[PDB]
């Protein structure tokens, strides 16, 4: 049942809206994994074979494995379409001849599958949930007794194969264009690892890439509306028409993103002592280089007065 074209950042043209939004949950004690804000992509994860209610209550680990593989293959195929058509927010920016943001999206969904199966899934997500309980039962009955350790070992034992589903799907795309010859290793010869394993970090990094890309889109729109003629617009007396409109859209945007930033920044910096949320985003995404997060999301009252449009207050005046 299902696993259709993605819609998490809006439907693919001629499709209208249907976009999903980041869902932030109050993070209590976090000793193992978690994650503060759930990505729209994660909410659109192709589960189908696994769930819709669990559909693996009485399956064997071998059949569980084939379903996971099928889900991963389809997810990769669907994400390719979503970024290729330039519908995903992170694909809009610029563009092997892989669509912009596609590899990052696939890596993130792979990590989401891993965490959903290991039971170490950040915020107990509605659709999945009880799915993890049945996984543990299937594994416990299907493997030699030495419970969370057995599921972990099982995943490690099949991880290479699951990643090959991604590589295989990438090569299967070689039925479309001859602009590039995909060998399947474009998104990495091995699955994501390191800090990317921690779903909390993966989600925050995704939030940051999207945020920075949208910020640049607002900047371009602002520049086109506030800087023609020779220089001025709404410098003069106050902010005029088109320039004010674009600047106001940005102010509104930052206002909405502030809550998401605070929660993720706090969770990340408290778990990774010494490391800064700003560095994490700037070291990973080119789009975040020009973003001064501390300035953009400053809580001072003097800030909203002196800089009504945040970091773009000078272009907006």
């Amino acid at each position: 049942r299902g696993c259709q074209s993605k819609t998490y950042d809006g439907k693919i043209f001629p499709g209208k809206g249907g976009e999903k939004q980041w869902i932030c949950k109050d993070t209590i004690i976090h000793g193992d994994t978690n994650g503060a804000c759930i990505p729209p992509r994660t909410q659109n994860l192709c589960v189908g074979e696994l769930w819709d209610r669990s559909n693996i209550k009485n399956d064997t680990k071998e059949l569980l494995k084939e379903k996971i593989k099928n889900a991963i293959h389809k997810e990769t195929e669907l994400l390719y379409e979503y970024h290729d058509t330039g519908t995903a927010i992170i694909s809009k920016n610029d563009k092997n001849g892989l669509p912009k943001g596609f590899c990052h999206a696939v890596q993130r969904s792979f990590i989401d599958y891993k965490n959903m199966i290991l039971g170490t899934s950040v915020n107990i997500y509605e659709h999945i949930g009880k799915l993890q309980e049945d996984i543990k039962k299937i594994i416990e009955k299907g493997t030699p007794q030495q419970s969370t350790e057995n599921v972990n070992a099982w995943w490690k034992g099949i991880e290479r194969e699951m990643w090959d589903a991604v590589r295989c799907a990438i090569t299967k795309i070689n039925k479309k264009n001859n602009n590039s010859i995909f060998n399947g290793d474009e998104c990495g010869v091995s699955p994501p690892t390191g800090n990317d394993e921690d779903q909390s970090v993966s989600w925050f990094k995704e939030w940051g890439e999207q945020f920075c890309i949208e910020r640049l889109r607002y900047e371009q729109n602002i520049r086109e509306a506030c800087t023609i003629n020779g220089k001025n617009e709404k410098k003069g007396d106050k902010i005029q028409g088109a320039c004010k409109r674009k600047c106001e859209k940005y102010k509104k945007y930052i206002s909405e993103k502030k809550q998401e930033w605070d929660k993720q920044k706090t969770k990340y910096e408290n778990k990774y002592v010494g490391k800064s949320a700003s560095d994490l985003l700037k070291e990973n995404y080119p789009e975040c280089i020009s973003a001064n997060f501390d300035f953009i999301f400053n809580d001072n009252i003097e800030y909203k007065t002196y800089y009504p449009y945040g970091d773009y207050s000078s272009i907006c005046s």
